[PDB]
């Protein structure tokens, strides 16, 4: 059924997004490969050249009919081929995870920059040229698998290690801390958060009666909602988000000295979100942007790198802050324990298919290997009993490291057996320890400096037997207000924009001022501009509650902000350049020529589909509608000049500069494109952040491709407010 | 631990039973090979020399504690390795089969005599040279997985053949009919037979209430349930049972001919089974004793082998016989449509692991190739859509073709995708078809004379829908009383005795009385005979019920008794030696040389473990006790000369010679040995069936072999009453 | 279909064993009330006087055939009444308990002789007028559910206790020790004493290679080896046996005092056993024979009494 | 049967009918409904073969299928005048 042309293929080599249809891993980038794709070999599934059959193997004659007696007959019960063929689709879909049912996930690698043995005698960070497979799921938290991506929520970033001594699972997020203290409390933050029970409203959404209910009477949750309701619960992309394990763990060397350490992923791409409005919109216009993003990204080249980074503090400093290091509610300032760099992160490969290696990977906090360890922070504690608990049902069994893309690259044998969909056919004559039939094979391995067996390091425990919080962990306002102290004046009011917002659509007004109030004992400015968009008057004794204490005499920490530091990383970022039916092909040259020199990719708009001829006859594919493929989904706008007169008064040519305008992206326009100043206001003389020139040249792009490296234009602001976009 | 001798480990080589601990079949028998064992080599799991680790690779250093807080301390919830291991037992099991729960099953292989290609486009019948790799799995029907080998039950056998286009089920009985018509009354019958439900009592027995109230009541069942009463029911061994597909299938060759076919399987072994007081006795001293059997047999080189045979009637044939040829409660009897050989299967592998090969094989007679195909048989109709739908919880899910042992050799290729336990990764562009992306493979294949895709035979149909048994089945009678009258008088008696026990043990008198009305339907001498142990008395009415007619013309077919045509082959039976201090070790050798040259074991026995020395200095090890291994375990006794007065007072060895003998089995004594005629009260001048000498030899072992190969002393019968035991 | 003299129905009256046939619970005995038993009345199904119909309620008029085309014709798959019966049969089974699969239950109830309240604040222990409903499952250990009653092996006596204060399940044997010290050994124990992995044998018995491997080399395992080797490992009767929680456990009082705690079972009716060959034979035949006495105690009115 | 755990589905209480439900089905995974019946099968008479089958009628009669004439050759073919 193919065409002539051989066009309904797309070309395995390197592509921009856009240039050909996207396919499975191994087809699109045959020669990427790593110990652990090679692996799942045997259970890739080719089709070419193959008869079609039933799951036995016997060859169908025809695949469009059932059986009947008589052509307007009954269907006959006998139709065995039917009959498989149905029931294997009635029985597709397994329970979704949890919490992180969305999430989009990718193949790739990582190494150490230097043997880490002195601390650590994990064998994965023991060599600089020693690389391990990892596959990476990002994941947003509150929404179903079907919910869309570019909601406000926190982000999930699990790495799944393949070591040569065990998978190890890095299970973190996008923020530094977490919303609650103890384990036990999850099942009531998390239900708090979800859909409400009666009616299942509202998907993918914070903001409604029964999360801020729970916030306003659970002031440790205080320091990552304020996360949230900042610009990083709506990351541009998972290649520009940071990531983190929360927990302090222990690495422990050969000498069996612990040093408790937090994980960190640095995204070598920067830092960089979305704005709101862009954000929510988005999750109608496409809500599948950050699955796609990833996937075309590693189809493009632009692989998503992330540095690993350890803050470490010795064992005798435990208690040296003037937080508990075991409360998963407060971060470490990098201005007191500075991230150690560690080793670097490269995803690579697509996987072939979503549902067996995405939809039914099983990643766990608990999987660790020698070299490291837990701490008694009583969340960790508690994620370690749940992790292998849900993978029963949601997996079918306890044999769920047996689904290809969870096995062990590494050895694995021991004397369990038989469980629902048992792959592994044991030879052992034993199946218990100790036995002489087999010799006590396979046996016990004591603990030393490589290739040991895991022995737990052996902590002082001294307390009774209580369920009761640590008193360390009763402050809940001092990383809250850090985190606001160090975010820029225009993060802040994206924060008070974003708890306004949400507050906003709480039902019981009584929520809303309790939410207020804890505000108040966070920072006044903050407390004030969130309830004077409420319409919330602040009372004589919230206006004198004493601000919280410097977290150990800090003021400030810029590492904490998006974009105090400029990081801003231009390669996999995209232009929408909106064509006409003339364009001037000296401008398009000049621009595609400047946007490929720094990895730039482009899409080429216009009123309608199919093709444009520029001034030279050089024959321009459309790859979207400005209707279809909205601003939302680029990171500046270019407009070419040639017959402008062709788009000047096309209402969608002008509401996607006012849309790109309003949401702080970069625009540029040549020669006559000029005249679409008209619909943004910018004065004759300019404005920062709108590039202009007779045409598109070198310093026009150069000009454009500053701005972008900035991210978004926030000195356009003030500006924003007029425009009714 | 193992012992310094190396004396743990079973010899990878053919040896008798009871010489060397068993071993799962790889171990055993590393040089046996067939296709589909070969392709499980992926999945088998060896153990000698590797790390115990966990499911995830880590290496275990300490598997005899838990983490605790002290070692006196609490068990803590950090503890990953304790948690998957406890939780890996917690899920081992899987639902038992609905029905056959109990069953044991070897790997072997199957070979054509001749192409068949003249009747059928199987492919694996297609070719002499053409081996097929085989799973076949034996059972009872109504007990546990975990009740008794040797109950009165009918017999699953079941066989599984890897084509090359496509796996065939062949899911057979070991009787030529079934119990009931309409696959509808299934869940009735198989309730009626199972435990009763207010108590789920009894286990691995129809002898109660509710059994014998459906038959009472549905008269269908009497054809079946003659077989079962018979010694039919209690099969020596599954090597000396006959199989049967029961229904009538087609065989389709490659001009679009449809031939009548019903499936046989003939034991080369030849017919055998056990006497009830044996049988039952048995389920007690060694309830897994055909399963014990079966793995010996393989060991051993002893291999199970049958006969594939057909019997063929031609389309224009369908209406000519007394019976329908779709009801699969009517039998074909041999003498008007012959068995035609086919070919030989042999079983020579025993698996490696029990439950992923054998609890976990799904086996469904929908299962067909190109070259077969059904009939309207309303129970084989039923039977297609139940054992997929079954296997959906009992196997977890549509993936269960992916466990190893399910997993055609020849290609399978489709378009369906997902569910549970997932293995195979998919890369074809597209999950549908008909599509163009990926040139519409994988494709249908038009049916042809080989390789060809499946088409059903164009049967005509018509009719009204209706529930409505067809006439033709209407008749109840003529198949039991052809069974009857075609059984020797000494099978006639077991089965009065079968029916006479069963009934025996209903507790609702009418329930009796109601079932030997049926008998009267059947046979007056089998319902006297039953009425009269049951304390009933025949009424006129009941004395003159004309008999049913007999079968086209036919009074008796001498293929439905076991015993009326002598098949009796001895090689991998078993014979006690009963040993005494002083044993006539010329004796000895002569026995074990006659045994030896015939393939038929020994055992030996004595009054306790260890050894005993011969006159001439011979060490004998004992294998077991007199009252250790009992007689019901071997097929005959053999007492040598020497010391008797060692024995000649044993209690045990007397018992074992009064149980030896009221089950009918050939005992021979030699010399002094002639002194235990007085415990089993035989007379001077000797008595058929109990051989004698004064040395054990000349021809002492031709004649006690000659005793073996027709099974039992059948003439012994009318004496065993006077002896209690 | 009944037989006109009604013989087809048991009394509902206490009877000895074999003189009636044996019936469901409240059929034998619909007066035998506790609170349990009663709160179980909202899901208890009878069947006379109603018409036979599917799970959506739909009468059946032929229960004996399939659909199909012409009598002698195809099923048809719009036969929804033969699918959804057929689907019921094919699901019925779930898996068996890993351990403890074979065994026999009981309703009854409980009650104190005294107030405890000087040593526990248990509230089914604090007045002697207290009286708790309770299920008590017995079964042996090593066996599928489909295994025989007299075997040699420990024995389970399970106790649930509907308290008004919680589900209180008092799990232990008929010995007062485990063969193990440490949970985290109980795959290897149990592994060892079930049918070996190859092939699946033998069903019932520690009789085997691999139980006595274990044993020799876990000598922890031996004081729980001798009590199953004894006639202990026989019983005669789940009636005629001890039962105990093994571990040592705490009661807690009013003021928070912990007194430790070892619960055992003493069977009004005495201890006794089989011997060995009897109880062999009996695994022959009547595999059923320790639920069968159990069942046919109840029904006779000698019911199991413990204190 | 996946999608809600087994055969008992139609005993999730919104499924359940608000009519009569009586039949000789047992188990299943989450089965609810404790049946007293003597007799799991039918034909039986141990409970005088209740519950009992039902002819058709005008009301309240049993199911029977509409005697639909069916004639043609096992196929599996779309009409033609479905083209
Ligand atoms: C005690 C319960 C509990 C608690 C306190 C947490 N979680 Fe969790 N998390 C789960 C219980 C859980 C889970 C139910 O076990 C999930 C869902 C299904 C699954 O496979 O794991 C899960 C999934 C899940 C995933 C998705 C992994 C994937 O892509 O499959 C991420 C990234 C996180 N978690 C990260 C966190 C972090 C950073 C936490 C706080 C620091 C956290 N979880 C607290
Ligand atoms: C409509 C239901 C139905 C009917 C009418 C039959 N069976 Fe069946 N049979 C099943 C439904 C079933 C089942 C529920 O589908 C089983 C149990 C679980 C499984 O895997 O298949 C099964 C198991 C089963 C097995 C065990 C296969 C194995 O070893 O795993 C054998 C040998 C048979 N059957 C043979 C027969 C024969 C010779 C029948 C009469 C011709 C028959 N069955 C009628
Ligand atoms: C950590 C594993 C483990 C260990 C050390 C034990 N068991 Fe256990 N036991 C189980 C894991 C288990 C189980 C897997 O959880 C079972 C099987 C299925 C179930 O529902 O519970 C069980 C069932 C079970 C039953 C059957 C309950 C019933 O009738 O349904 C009894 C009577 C016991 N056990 C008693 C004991 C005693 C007295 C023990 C030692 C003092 C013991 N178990 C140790």
């Amino acid at each position: 059924l193919a065409p002539e042309d051989g066009s309904h293929r797309p070309a395995a080599e390197p592509t921009p997004p856009g240039a050909q249809p996207t396919a499975p891993g191994s087809l699109k980038a045959p020669d990427t490969r790593n110990e652990k794709l090679n692996s799942l070999e045997d259970v890739r599934k080719g089709s070419e050249n193959y008869a079609l059959t039933t799951n036995q193997g016997v060859r169908i004659a025809d695949d469009q009919n059932s059986l009947r007696a008589g052509s307007r007959g009954p269907t006959l019960l006998e139709d065995f081929i039917l009959r498989e063929k149905i029931t294997h689709f009635d029985h597709e879909r397994i329970p979704e995870r949890i919490v992180h049912a969305r999430g989009s996930a990718a193949h790739g690698y990582f190494q150490p920059y230097k043997s880490l043995s002195d601390i650590t005698k994990a064998d994965f960070l023991s060599d600089p040229n020693k690389i391990t497979p990892v596959f990476v799921r990002f994941s947003t938290v509150q929404g179903g698998a079907g919910s869309a991506d570019t909601v406000r929520d926190i982000r999930g970033f699990a790495t799944k290690f393949y070591t040569e001594e065990g998978i190890f699972d890095l299970v973190g997020n996008n923020t530094p801390i977490f919303f609650i203290q103890d384990a036990h409390k999850f099942p009531d933050f998390v239900h708090a958060v979800k859909p409400e029970p009666h009616w299942a409203i509202p998907q993918g959404q914070s903001a409604h009666d029964t999360f801020w209910d729970y916030v306003s009477l659970q002031p440790e949750t205080l320091h990552n909602v304020m996360w949230a309701m900042s610009d990083r619960g709506i990351p541009r992309s998972y290649r520009t988000m940071e990531g983190f394990g929360i927990h302090t763990f222990r690495l422990i060397n050969a000498e069996g000295k612990a040093t408790f350490v937090r994980f960190h992923w640095k995204p070598l791409a920067g830092k960089a979100s979305l704005v709101w409005d862009e954000a929510q919109k988005l999750t109608g216009r496409d809500p599948d942007f950050h699955r796609r993003e990833l996937w075309e990204a590693i189809e493009a080249g632009d692989f998503p790198e992330y540095e690993l980074g350890f803050q470490l503090i010795p064992e005798e400093d435990e208690f040296k802050f003037d937080f508990d290091l075991l409360d998963p509610t407060k971060l470490i300032p990098e201005e007191l324990v500075p991230v150690q760099r560690v080793g670097k992160m490269v995803l690579n490969r697509n996987p072939d298919n979503f549902f067996a290696e995405n939809e039914q990977a099983a990643f766990h906090p608990g999987h660790i290997v020698p070299g490291l360890d837990f701490t008694n922070d009583p969340l960790l504690q508690g994620r370690l009993f749940s992790y292998t608990d849900t993978q029963i049902s949601r997996l079918g069994g306890p044999n769920f490291h047996e689904i290809p893309i969870n096995r062990p690259t590494c050895p694995y044998h021991n004397f369990q057996r038989d469980g629902m969909h048992r792959m592994g056919i044991d030879t052992n004559p034993a199946n218990y320890e100790p036995n002489s039939i087999n010799d006590n094979w396979p046996r016990e391995t004591p603990p030393g400096p490589k290739r040991g067996g895991f022995e737990s390091y052996q902590e002082r425990v001294e307390g009774n037997k209580v369920r009761e919080r640590s008193p360390s962990f009763g402050e809940y306002y001092s990383h809250p207000r850090l985190f606001w102290l160090s975010q820029t004046p225009f993060e802040q009011r994206h924060i008070v924009d974003g708890f306004s917002f949400d507050l906003s659509k709480v039902v019981r007004p009584y929520i809303r001022e309790r939410v207020v109030d804890q505000l108040a004992h966070i920072d006044l400015t903050l407390a004030q501009a969130v309830a004077k968009n409420l319409g919330i008057e602040l009372t004589d004794d919230q206006l004198n509650i004493t601000p919280p204490p410097d977290v150990n005499g800090l003021k400030k920490d810029p590492s904490l902000s998006l974009y105090a530091i400029p990081d801003g990383d231009v390669k996999g970022r995209v232009v929408a350049i909106l064509l006409n039916d003339e364009v001037r092909s000296a401008d398009l040259l000049a621009i595609l020529k400047a946007l490929k020199a720094k990895g730039v990719h482009a899409k080429l708009l216009y009123s309608r589909m199919g093709e444009v001829t520029a001034d030279d006859g050089t024959v321009l594919p459309i790859a979207a509608t400005f209707a279809g493929a909205p601003s939302l989904t680029v990171d500046a706008v270019i407009v070419p000049c040639g017959n402008i007169a062709d788009i000047a008064d096309n209402g969608d040519a002008n509401y996607y500069l006012m849309e790109a305008y309003k949401h702080l992206k970069p625009i540029a326009l040549a020669g006559d494109a000029r005249k679409f100043k008209a619909t943004i206001k910018i004065a004759d003389q300019g404005e920062e952040g709108i590039v202009e020139a007779d045409s598109a040249d070198g310093s026009f792009m150069d000009e454009l491709l500053t701005l972008m490296a900035a991210h978004r234009v926030w000195s356009r602001i003030p500006k924003i407010d007029k425009i009714p976009a």
